[PDB]
């Protein structure tokens, strides 16, 4: 319903839409600034990033989320939270935390900051 | 080793002391324009986020840290995502996954976002 919450929320949605089902086509939502961080290992620039996100092994993976939230920054960027499971392949489901900061760049809506990790917790 | 990440984990650990021994002082890193989401609960400003916090039931709060990650952001912002264990009084401990985004404002570094949220335990 707020502004930030509808772009947020939609954001998120692309983003598992194409992980889950065509992730070299990530690239897209990321600009060369960017950064990710995924489980630990800190990939500084779009580059790293797509070629960090192509390697991996998942043949076949499913994100379900459990819950998500998201807030308007002081300089009209949207920060937000995601948790759930993951699903790679043929099992043991996952939990996962993950961390998106966004940004309108050149009037379009980009990823500058990603943080994802892996959970035993569930929520 | 990086500037983002020093000044990062160095805010994490100030937020986690106040935090642990009087958060009612927590009012000293947040600003007029924060944001807080709590279980999915928001909160905005100093005053209501302090509040918040602070009447929290618990007399004897604990934060141990697992983990933390830090990354620059395009408007010399950072973000930091942090994960741990959470004990209070004689509850027991609960997992925690929290989000921050800091800025320098007037001179000083300040949390604008704070993202926080509980793991169903078991064990």
């Amino acid at each position: 319903k707020p502004i930030w919450e509808q772009i947020g929320s939609s954001f998120i949605n692309h983003y598992y839409q194409l992980f889950d089902n065509d992730r070299t086509q990530l690239g897209a939502i990321y600009i060369d600034a960017s950064c990710l961080t995924w489980e630990g290992q800190q990939f500084q620039g779009k580059a790293a990033i797509v070629e960090k996100l192509s390697s991996l092994p998942f043949q076949k993976i499913q994100h379900s989320i459990t819950a998500q939230d998201h807030q308007p920054t002081p300089d009209s960027c949207i920060i937000s939270m995601v948790v759930g499971q993951l699903k790679a392949d043929e099992d043991p489901i996952m939990g996962f935390h993950q961390e998106f900061l966004l940004k309108n760049i050149n009037d379009a809506w980009v990823c500058t900051n990603d943080m994802f990790r892996l959970a035993l917790h569930n929520f």
